[PDB]
Parts: C-alpha cells; sequence; structure tokens
C-alpha cells in the first residue's frame, strides 16, 4: 500500500473544525474504495508548514494538501473571479458552479499545465462569508472608513478598500494575536472559522454579510495521480465527491446553529437590511470586477464563463456600463 | 462591426464538400446571432496556406481556422487519442465522446495552454474513413504488405506500419498529384474527400473498413475570442453547435449515396466481411495504442481518460 | 512622453532605505538617458500594495516593480537556489554570478515564459544577511533550538529548520509588531533593514552570520518593455546598471556605520568565532540544498549551473552523498 | 547502463552524411567521456520516423534526436528569426549566434519551458543553402516566377512567395520522387544534401546563392538530462561541443568540392555575383522580417535581439 500525507488547517476536532470532517471523511473513503491500496496521514493544524510552503510540498512530492486562497492565489490567480461579492446567489448555484461549471474545468486544467498538481475538489467548510471587527458595529460599507482588515489574499484587500478601509495579508496561524494585539481591527470568514480560531474572544462585531462562497481546495500531486491505476484513480474521484457532498450537507445544517453560538458567547450580531446589502454589493460587487480586469489582467472569457456558470452572465457588462461616461 | 478571415480546406461547393457546407452555415449563424456585428470572410481551398501555416495565421492574427490532424497534431499531438481504430461503434458514440467527454475538454485546454487559440468545435465533415489504393484490392490486414500509403499525418503512418505499409506524410493539396504520380500506392479518408479530391481518377480500389471518426477542428485567435462580450461568445459558440449538428445531420445521411458514386466512377468496392473487420481491429488496434503509450509516450492517464470517456476502458 | 509608476518597500528617505536610493536614481538615469522620453514615479512604502499584489500590478499593468523573494519565490521558485547559505565569500562573486551567469540568465527567461515580466536587475540594497532576536545571543547553530523566527518566504524556513528554530511567513510591514507582540522571537535581514524597520526596538541580540546576499529584484511589465524602441530599451538597460552600481558601492561602504547605529541603540552584537561559522555552514548547506531538491522539486541542471557560475559545483554531490 | 536511441536523417555513410559524421562522433565521445554510462544506438535514414513523430519521441521517451526546421518549427516557430535571408555574412558569423547570442539562448529556454526538451546543440551539416530547379536557370529573383518549390517548412513557403513562386511542405525522403514526378519543380539545400539525396538526377540548375544558414538541432529529453549528475552533464556537453567542432570543420572545407561534384554531375552551376546577392536580398529580406512580424506574431524585440547577435 501507498501512504499520503494530507496537510490541512485547524485542529483535529470535528465539531470545530469542518475541514478535519472532510480529511476524516476523505481517509475513511479513499481507503474503502481503495481497498486499503491507498492510505491517507493526517496531519492538522497546519503542522507542515503555512500555505506558500504546503503548496510547495503537494507539487514536488506524493502528497495531498487542503489550501486556502492564501496557496493558491499566487499560482493561479484567476480563482479570484469565483470570489465576485455576491456571486451566489444560494448553495445550490455554487454546488453547480464547481462541480460542473466550464470556469472550473479550466481552472484545474490550469493548475496542472503550472505545476502538474491536480486540483481534485472544492471542499465546502463553511457558510457565506461575515465580518469581525473589535472597534465599531459594522452594518454597511460605510461602516468600515478608517478601519485595517486582516486579509487572508489580495482579493480581500481590494474589498476593504473598495468599502474605505485598508487590508493587510496576514497568514491564518497569526489572525488571532494580529486582531488580540489590534495589528488589526477585523477579518472575514464564515462562522466556523470564527469559532475556530475563538476569534470572538477578540471581536466584539459580527456582521452578517453573507458575502461570499466560503470553501478551500483539495491539491494532489500530480506524478503520484497519474501514475495511479485507472481503478484507483476512479475510487479516489468517488471517494472525494462523496467527501464534498458530506461537507455540504453538514455545514448548511449548523451555520445558524453556529451564528447562535457566536450570539451566546457575547458578540453582537448584526443582520444588514435590504438597503444595506444593497450598498455592500454596489459598493463591492463593479470595484472588485473592475480589479479583476484591471490590476489583475483577467480577460473577458475568464469572467464570462465563470458568470454563466452561477447564473449572472451580465454582471461584467453591468459593471462596465456603470462606470462608463 | 468586425470582419473576421475562416479558412479551410476544399472547394467553395457546399454538395461536395461538407467543410464548405459548415463554414457556410457558420457564416450565416453567426452574422444572424449577432446581428451583424461579427461576421465572417470565407478563404476555402485551403488559399491562405497549408495546414501548418493556417495554424500559425489562426494563433497570431483575429480570425479563425478550420484545421485537419495535420495543422493540430503538431502542437497538441494528444490528439491522437480520439483516433484509436474502431474506437466509436457508431456517430452517436463520437458525438457524445465529443460532446461530453473530460479528455476532449483537456485537449480544448491544452491547445489554449499552448497557443493561445481556442478551439471551439469538432467538425463531422465525412463518414467513417476508408482505404484506397491503385496497386490491388484490400480484403485483409495482409494486403497491406508491401504498399506505400499517403498518410495525413504521423497517426495514420503508425497504423499503415501495423498492416504492414509504408506511410508517408503529404499535404491535402498534393494528395493526388502524389497518388497520380505514383509517390504513393493509396491513402485513407471518408468517401467525402476521395471524391472532392477526384481521388478516384487515380485510385482504383476502394476499401469500406470505417476504421476512424472523420473530423476537423474549428479554431478561433484566442486574443480575439477571449476579449468578446458575453452577447458574442453566446452568440458564436450558440452558432457553433447549430453548424456542427446540422453538419452532422446531412453528412451521415449522404454516406450510401457517396459510395455510390465512387462505384460509377469505376471503383471496385469491398465491403469486408466481418471476420476480415475482426482482423483489422486485431491487427491496428492493439498495434496503434502500443504506439501512442510505448512509442509516441502520451501518458497513460490521457490514454485511460479517453478510453473511460469511450466506454473502452478495456483496451487498455 | 511616458510615465511609468515604480512601486518599492520602505519610506522616501535616501538615508534609511537603499531601495529608495535605488529608485531616486532610476528615476534620474531613465529620465536622463531617454531625454525625457521616459519617466518614472516613484510609490514607496509598499503603498500599492505587498508583495504578492505588487507582482500581480507589473505582470499585467506597464509599470515596474521591486520585489523580494516573499513575491517573486510563489512564481519563480527556481530564485531559491540563489539564496543556498554562504553561496558567496564576497560582494563581487554575487555580482558577476547575478550580472551575467547562466543560471540567473535561466531564471530570467522562466519568469518572462510564465508571466511576460521583465527581470531587468538585481538591486544590492543592503549587506550580508544576519539575525536578530530577542531571547538570547545566538552564536552557534544550537542556539536557534526552539526559537521561533519570522520568515520573508519558505526559504527562510527552511534555514531555521536546519538549525532547530521554527518559522512564520510575516509580511515585511508587518515584521514589527510581529517581533514586539512576540509571535516571533527574532528575523534575519541586512543592517539596513534592521534599521529600516526599527526592529532593533522589539530585539536585543545582533548575529554577524552574513549569511546569505541581500537583494531585491527590479522587474518591469512584459508588454510595456517589449513596445519600447531599441532606443529606450538601451537607455533603460544602461540606467539600470549604472543605478545598480551606485547601490552597490554605496550599501558597502556603509554596512558598518549601519552595524555602529545598531550598537549604538542598545543591540548586543555578536561574531561567531570560526569554528561557528563552519558550523553554520555545514549544517545549513547540505539541509538547505536537500530542501531545494526534495520538496522544491529543483531538478539537478538547475543547481548545478547555479554553483557552476558561483564556482562551487562539488556542494551538490556532497549534500547527496 | 543507459542506451539511448539516437535519431537523424540520411544514410550511415560518413562521407555522403554530415548529420551521419556527427551522430557517430558523438556515439564515440559520449561513451568515452561517461565512461560507458551512456550509450547511443544509432537510428539513421529516419528508421524511427519522419520529423514530427521523432520529435514527440524524444519529447516524452528518454532518447535524442537531430530535428530539422520541420520537426521544430511548429513548436517553437521563434527558430524563424535565425533564418532571416542573408542574416550570416560567414561561418564564424553564425557561430558566434549560436554559441554566444541572447536569441538562441532565449530560443533553447523557450524549448525546454515548452516541452521539457534540451536543445543541446547546432549541427552544422552543409555549408549555405543553395536554390535547384528543373525547369531553368536562377540568377534573378524574377527566376522564381511560376515556379514551384519544394519546402522544408513554411519559412521557405514565405521566401518562395516572396520572390514569386509557390511553396509547398513535402518531407525530406520524399523530396527526390516529388522531384522526380515533378509534383515540385525545385528545392532548397545546401551541396551536402543534393547529393546525399541524389537531387542531381532529378535537377538541372543550381543557384549558389548561400541564403540561409545549413543546421540541425540535436534535442534531448528533458527528464533524462536535466537529471544527469555534473559529471555526466559536463561529458554530455563536452562530448557535444567537441562534435560539433569536428562537424564544422569537416563541412567547410568540403563545401567547394561538393559543388564541384555537383558540377561533374551535369548540373549546371551560376555563382552569383555581389550585385547579383543584392537582388536577391531586396526582393527577400524585407518580405521575410514582415512575414515573421505580421503573420508570425513575432515581436520587434525578438528580432532586433537577433540582428544585434548577427552584428546587422
Ligand atoms: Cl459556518
Ligand atoms: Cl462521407
Ligand atoms: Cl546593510
Ligand atoms: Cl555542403
Amino acid at each position: 500500500a501507498t501512504t499520503l500525507n494530507l496537510s490541512y488547517n485547524g485542529p483535529p476536532d470535528t465539531d470545530k473544525n469542518a475541514v478535519h470532517l472532510f480529511a476524516s471523511n476523505l481517509k475513511r473513503l479513499v481507503e474503502e474504495k481503495t481497498d486499503g491500496d491507498i492510505q491517507l496521514k493526517l496531519y492538522p493544524n497546519s503542522m507542515l508548514g503555512e500555505e506558500q510552503e504546503r503548496m510547495e510540498q503537494v507539487i514536488n512530492t506524493p502528497s495531498l494538501n487542503i489550501a486556502s486562497f492564501a496557496g493558491l492565489s499566487p499560482i493561479v490567480p484567476e480563482i479570484y473571479v469565483s470570489a465576485i461579492p455576491f456571486l451566489f446567489e444560494d448553495y445550490e448555484a455554487a454546488h453547480q458552479f464547481f462541480d460542473e461549471g466550464d470556469y472550473w474545468n479550466k481552472v484545474e486544467d490550469t493548475l496542472e499545465e503550472r505545476t502538474g498538481a491536480e486540483l481534485l475538489g472544492v471542499i465546502e467548510e463553511g457558510g457565506f462569508l461575515d465580518f469581525t471587527n473589535s472597534k465599531r458595529p459594522i452594518s454597511s460599507p460605510e461602516d468600515f472608513e478608517g478601519l485595517r482588515f486582516r486579509a487572508m489574499d489580495p482579493s480581500q484587500v481590494a474589498l476593504y478598500e473598495a468599502f474605505g478601509a485598508s487590508g493587510t495579508p496576514i497568514p491564518w496561524t497569526d489572525t488571532y494575536m494580529a486582531l488580540k494585539t489590534n495589528v488589526a481591527d477585523g477579518q472575514m470568514n464564515p462562522p466556523m472559522y470564527i469559532i475556530m480560531g475563538s476569534l470572538y474572544e477578540v471581536q466584539k462585531y459580527l456582521t452578517l454579510a453573507n458575502v461570499q462562497y466560503s470553501d478551500q481546495f483539495l491539491i494532489a500531486n500530480g506524478e503520484w495521480y497519474d501514475d495511479l491505476s485507472e481503478e484507483n484513480r476512479q475510487a479516489i474521484e468517488a471517494a472525494v465527491q462523496e467527501a464534498s457532498e458530506l461537507n455540504r450537507e453538514d455545514v448548511e445544517k449548523r451555520v445558524d446553529e453556529r451564528i447562535q453560538f457566536l450570539a451566546d458567547q457575547g458578540m453582537e450580531v448584526i443582520e444588514p437590511t435590504e438597503d444595506e446589502l444593497a450598498a455592500f454589493r454596489e459598493k463591492g460587487q463593479p470595484a472588485y470586477i473592475e480589479w479583476l480586469t484591471d490590476e489583475q489582467g483577467i480577460d473577458r472569457a475568464w469572467i464570462e464563463m465563470a458568470l454563466e456558470d452561477a447564473g449572472q452572465s451580465d454582471l461584467l457588462a453591468n459593471a462596465e456600463n456603470l462606470y462608463f461616461q
């Protein structure tokens, strides 16, 4: 049998870490479906390295890695298109987007062309993203003015600047401390990570913006994957699909529980009004799309495919028009 | 409005050139669905160049090109997997393979990665491929031994070698002359091309092997295509699919009529027996797969993906 | 005439920022040698973004960027070979290695093939790298044991781990606070950066290890550069060479005074013994070279090329055997 | 030990095939300098396939291949810049260009980046290229008008068209028969190939245009090459350099004798004057450079780098 390392973030606690839930289910399913020929050894807590280093590991050694935007975006910045604010109207749309969409199919091939690595699946490990901060209630974009937010990656920085704040990239493993010591005022993440990182200890205000879909990415070493027998490759694919489905089911049924847990720990929870959500969208969405095409140089095809796959084919044209004089 | 060149092979006669049928329907459909914003100008009969040059043209200038294996295989040799002999039991199996298969998705992305150009569709422009020659009837693999065939591309060379014949690449636009002057004894193509090139004038023996699916590939310049608006992109995509369906329907209806035409021009037509067809498969198919895997060195993962698409995993 | 933005780290203070010295000289020289046809506008303080964002900007918009390993290594990890510990015995060895070596020429081509961007030069913006920390004096590799260091990029993590320390990547613009709040015990940089980031206010011990060459990388947008007239391209090349020379001259002259400044601010300055320096090298080199080949997937041809350029070809087989 | 196939065109006859001279010297020197660790098995006469087939072999399997423009140009069209008509005044100009030039270094790196394969050397296997045909003598660019030439690759098609001829790509191994049967009227190659393919039997007219540098390209599978030890890497490099220089010396000394052999077989030879060459340059050079930038998408930067390396 062949044993592969599987690295991911957060503690080996199923209740508190949806990525651990996925990793554990994947280990069980891979070992079963390959009749024990492939075994996974779990390395939680980002113990083998932070995001850049774990990408290097999976690209160059027979292993698996669960990466965030921090790991993947320097190599495939085209993933930024999937984080257009308010791209997905519901969970179903995101599922269809990643499972069958032409854009994501190309993202997968692009990662393989550039590094050899295989993007095997998209792990839902939280609900839609919310904001937290320690300074003041945030109910609308205007309330960001002057604040400094921690960013996972440059796309978060772009969003914060669109709202009047500033942003700084800080690794996940240093985010609690950054917030504790006021290096940053706030961050963004689904309830799952806000709980997992105990961010409620160092953040008072939770804003239910539901601005982006929460995901991480299962990556496999290319040489290993391509040398599998077809039988084992098909087994791995089925195991990934099943574990992915299990995570979607579990995350979605726990979102409201997790938000109420944050309230029960003392966080002040703000539910933006319709107008406030419209303001987040109008301030955030066209500015983000402009950032994609200008600073990030992403061509129209990449964006159009994604919009089609999500069911909002007109957002690019509408953003261009909003700004046309 | 923008006007783009569309280059392709064969004379601009829609009844004798299934590629011109496709190009003409595509032009009509693109102009309609874009309300004139995108116009196509047809450059038939390979007038702008042979296959390599036309690939260079489409890669580097806003334009479209319909390419054969000869033009595409040097850039994406992985397309050879789609030409495994007897891979498709019928037209429907081939359509599902290209329309839905994972392997073809990867081929499309690989072209764009290597050149920027976009592979927009797979044009069915003849029935399954047959053999012609000027030396003797061919009814079994053994009848190839010693003959020298014209090849479109290296994958045909491999197939010919599997049957004991030699093969050499010669452009389509020199194929009539190559056969007339006996630079080669034979070639392979669907009836459509055998008629189109008047090859029955210089070939006597036709073998209905139906050995490979006949296709060509619609390619668009990437810088142009990938900056189109959503409206124009969707229009072109819809036009391509529609034109592709119209070609499949037309080609499939006319295969038997085209064979009849060849017989009328004096070709001696052999329809191999069930047993002879099995022999062609049992010699040609595993030899071709070994050529893919162990001679050309195309990685197994590519091949296995295509076989899964085709419902033929058993072949490897 | 045209105007291009040039982004880089640190304040627009020549005395405290050798990258600003370079940017200022390059601005002056480019304007002069192009007879005003190309003008540079200076964007210091990393104001247009941290390292990843700025690489995206220079790849996709007509502009120039001065990038660190943090910006470039995710795209061209082959640059890690140039940071093998103690690869360069003196500044001159590094100058010829980057200016004309076959390895660096291939790195240049690799960046261009992957992104279109042009690696115009290697800016010397400090002396050789030293260590700082707040916990204890470091004189031998063993003194790293149990410490946690801030890393610019994964190559520093690998070096730390070779000495029994841990490493955490933290952007430059948050490194002072990471040290103040004890997220990390230490970091590594030449005296220039230790001063520029005021790290002496939050670090006590300075070890003069002189372990790696300090550089950053001048990158130009590809479409912009390739569309220049031949005259202007040559003018830019000349300006880059001259500004690079000016920086080498200034940085090298000022290393000792910068160490004096750090001592005067209260840092305890330690020079490892010859035995200890040998131990740093004997432990650091083979571990680093194994990291290049194993974890980073860098093939033998790449490492071989760099070692030949550096006059150190035997290190690869030695790290293997 | 490792036995690698080395594929190339033409018969295993040292006297009649400069590529066999090279391949045989390479085998000898590679096995000596690696103390037997690397052994070559020679496959002359394009036995393992024509140009396209062999390129895929070397890209994907441990092996070596000597490729022409026909094999390399679909993958690295940037090689077309090295074939600008009249780019090189003499052999030494060409040698400096390929040996030291920035443009060629970029070509080498580009092949590796796209395919993993390593371009180890530029083999001189004939003198500068000449024109042959069976229809009429060529002394003026206008003599090409109405002729149909065989092309190795699209760059020859472009050159023929610049002069008013047509061109069609036909593999080397079919060129003799294409000319015999008048599928084509003419072709271009150095005297070495005109002799090797017996083209003098099917061509009457030879013009010593010396219009392009004759080369082929030694390519090695990347996975194999870039994992070599410093010792074996330096050994292969030294063998390639030594064998390359042996070919340059032998080819250059034999050009005049090879031309005389062709005259002795009945070919009518025209040796253009400086004024005649100027007319070919005026009609061929500007059109070719425009074709590079327009149709082939090769940018100004690549072309100017090459012109500088060539001292133009
Ligand atoms: Cl959640
Ligand atoms: Cl047909
Ligand atoms: Cl310094
Ligand atoms: Cl010669």
